[PDB]
């Protein structure tokens, strides 16, 4: 049972160079300045609280408690998000991250057991919220992954081809500091769990689904993001980001290939 | 014949921050040290990191063309082994300044043939004090199927500590040390196309669980000189030990190894 509702803990770190230049390489982007503008979706590579092995599941991931209770039986799914852009985080500077567990409510669906649990991050420079992130997180008990079709590759009005390979999702997870095996390690990904190869982060392609829509309208000044995966991505598979303008002010992005969509999502702009 | 690199000098920069800190003490499950205490020994090799854009990155992960050390021509370049000498801790926190020098390069015809022998020194520096220095010696090998028969006896010590290394333990480590080198833990890779019977523990990583066994079997002990030498690679998930015993009144050796042989050894000496 989850009592946890307004739980709130702190977070602090910094948004170090040396760091950012290893995110810079992984996307192969140029590493910002000192006092400039950390990427969109990069903040994902900071506040981490590495876990020691023994509190580590099979799968890699925490099986330990912590803000958040426990799992063994369940898996941790990385639902979908909301994040409220309003100033950009500075590198080189100390940041904060206010967390706040909002909402724990049971649910079902295919398989029926599906706990979902949404968390609020809170991102501050000196005082200054720069930055609001909500996270959905669906605990269920291990499914062999799922079959069937999923939308196809709209047309749309930007469109960026990807060939992933181990060392760009060894890279990923390496900044993240990430050790959810799904990404890295092969036999494991193909034997104990159903898939076919490795699997492309959520993250990594949500931040390629933002970073085409930026590129393909840099004149956009970022609002509002919100992704929901679809269907794991596998690597060496080439796949693409994409997305088009809908209304004022209002785009959908995509990540997907052949096989179809892994990921939509939604983008507001100035 | 080898002067385009021998002298040669460069100088770097690189903050030892808490944050990449915390990450190399979860890997090791040890405490994260506070700001402005001392970096636990070998830690550095995490930091002074200047990594490669993927364009810039060769087929086995490392950067296609580093413009220090000597080119390989498609030759294999092996962590042959090194010396390190502490003076004083380098400390969380702060600002580090790492100058190397190429001081040998020589090559030398013995059985298998002619490899190239390379000498790198390291110099570090933080709040004007020279904290450490180190060199590595590296050995650049014609691309051979991987020869993993051990020829050293794994000897019995005055410690051992017994280590069933897994992909997550190698990954955190090439992850700490951003090390992109695909034969730790890219399992396709390392077996089709290098002919490993599976995931290398990194060399490096051994060395600093060697170390870290005899401090934790010497605790009185402060360290002045380390060296190491690389025997052959060991095999994820292989069980292997580490141990050592002491020499004298300030030395010791250290060793990794398993049934097959001795991995890695090395030589400390401390007050």
């Amino acid at each position: 049972f989850a009592p946890w509702i307004g739980r709130q803990e702190e977070t602090h770190d910094q948004l170090s160079r040396n760091l950012v230049k290893r995110i810079a390489a992984t996307f192969g982007e140029p590493t910002p300045a000192h006092g400039e503008a950390l990427p969109p979706l990069w903040h994902w590579a900071f506040f981490q609280d590495p876990v020691e092995a023994a509190g580590l599941g099979v799968d890699g991931h925490p099986a330990r408690g912590g803000f958040l209770p426990p799992a063994d039986d369940r898996n941790r799914m990385w639902a979908g998000g909301r994040l409220e852009f309003h100033q950009p985080l500075r590198v080189g500077g100390e940041a904060s991250r206010t967390s706040t567990i909002l909402r724990v409510e049971e649910k079902h669906g295919r398989s029926g057991a599906l706990l979902f649990v949404t968390l609020r991050h809170d991102y501050r420079q000196d005082g200054q919220l720069a930055l609001s992130e909500e996270h959905d997180i669906v605990y269920r008990e291990p499914t062999p992954p799922k079959l069937g079709g999923t939308e196809a590759l709209p047309e749309g009005d930007w469109r960026e081809a990807l060939e992933p390979d181990p060392v760009l999702l060894f890279r990923y997870s390496a900044v993240t500091f990430n050790g959810h095996r799904i990404h890295y390690d092969w036999p494991y990904v193909t034997d104990a769990e159903g898939y076919p190869g490795l699997v492309v982060h959520g993250p990594l392609i949500a931040t390629l689904a933002l970073r085409a829509f930026c590129r393909a309208n840099p004149q956009a000044r970022l609002r509002r993001f919100a992704y929901r995966g679809l269907r794991p991505l596998i690597c060496p598979e080439p796949f693409e980001v994409g997305g088009r303008l809908l209304a004022a002010g209002k785009a959908e992005v995509w990540v997907g290939n052949g096989a179809g969509l892994a990921q939509r999502g939604d983008v507001e702009f100035d």
